[PDB]
RNA sequence: GGGAUGCGUAGGAUAGGUGGGAGCCUGUGAACCCCCGCCUCCGGGUGGGGGGGAGGCGCCGGUGAAAUACCACCCUUCCC
């Protein structure tokens, strides 16, 4: 009947909306801020000096987590030749030529990211890209998504590389581990976050490119951070 | 500083963006009834109060370009 319930009234007296944290801080207060029924995803949260309107002003990339996202990664890999058994070797969870396509194409979508080789993209694109495009989905050699070293990005995505791409409003934001992890291996992957997200500052973005970054937990409050800490 | 606002069509129906998300809320009072302010696309929405006394919400499915609880950073148009 409040706006929330006892649970996440009791963890808001946890953190001081006045106070900047050091990453450290932040990444040891985690565990406190962390009281739902499952291993809860540690977020990063940055309002951008962009202007979001404009293309040269875009912010995209990827990012290898240092010690990974903490969970399982289903991978759909959609490949042809050696390569479909490279891809199982791999580890893919799901392995498929044209018949996964069509699977795909009526609705299917138990699978958290798509890996594709080159050699069938072509169909990937024309088919797919309708159903796969709009939630991002659809493999792409910018996102690392894309190669016939099929085998080596499988790994790569189950290690945690996430990619990262600024909304609309001029923010961003993506998970960084879980809140499990030990407090040093959070900050090293906030801190490798933040250094992957600066990387991408475009060229004529005006004034502070981290107007203000925010770490917090998949139901729990916040905790405005020091991204130079 | 504080508080509102977000509805083509289809779809429970009022779906601003993205990210998180498989759980969330509830005798620390669910559903429901009633009163008042505000907002309204006139469907309802939202905030508070008076009662009530045990169940709600999400997920899946379905519709849809997008799916919904809950949580985070934001944006639009406004008010005190
Ligand atoms: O998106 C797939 C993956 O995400 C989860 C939550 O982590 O579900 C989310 O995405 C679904 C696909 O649209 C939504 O329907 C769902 O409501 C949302 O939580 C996982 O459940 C799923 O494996």
């Amino acid at each position: 009947m409040p706006k929330h319930g006892k649970r996440y009234r009791a963890l808001l007296e946890k953190v001081d909306p006045n106070k900047i944290y050091t990453i450290d801080e932040a990444a040891h207060l985690v565990k406190e801020l962390a009281t739902a029924k499952f291993d809860e995803t540690v977020e990063v949260h940055a309002k951008l000096g962009i202007d979001p309107r404009r293309s040269d002003q875009n912010v995209r990339g990827t990012v290898s987590l240092p010690h990974g996202l903490g969970k399982q990664v289903r991978v759909l890999a959609i490949a042809k030749g050696e390569k479909i058994k490279e891809a199982e070797e791999a580890g893919a969870d799901y392995v498929g030529g044209e018949e996964i396509i069509q699977k795909i194409l009526d609705g299917w979508m138990d699978f958290d990211a798509v890996v594709a080789t080159p050699d069938v993209m072509g169909a990937v694109g024309s088919k797919l890209g309708r159903i796969l495009g709009p939630r991002g989905l659809l493999p792409n050699p910018k996102a690392g998504t894309v190669g016939f070293n099929i085998g080596e990005i499988i790994r790569e995505i189950k290690a945690g590389r996430i990619e990262f791409r600024n909304d609309k409003t001029g923010a961003i934001h993506a998970p960084v581990g879980k809140a499990s992890f030990p407090p040093e291996k959070l900050a090293d992957n906030i801190r490798a976050f933040i250094r992957a997200l600066e990387a991408h500052k475009p060229e004529g973005a005006k004034g502070t490119f981290l107007r203000s970054v925010y770490v917090t937990t998949t139901l729990g409050p916040s905790v405005r951070i020091n991204p130079h800490s």
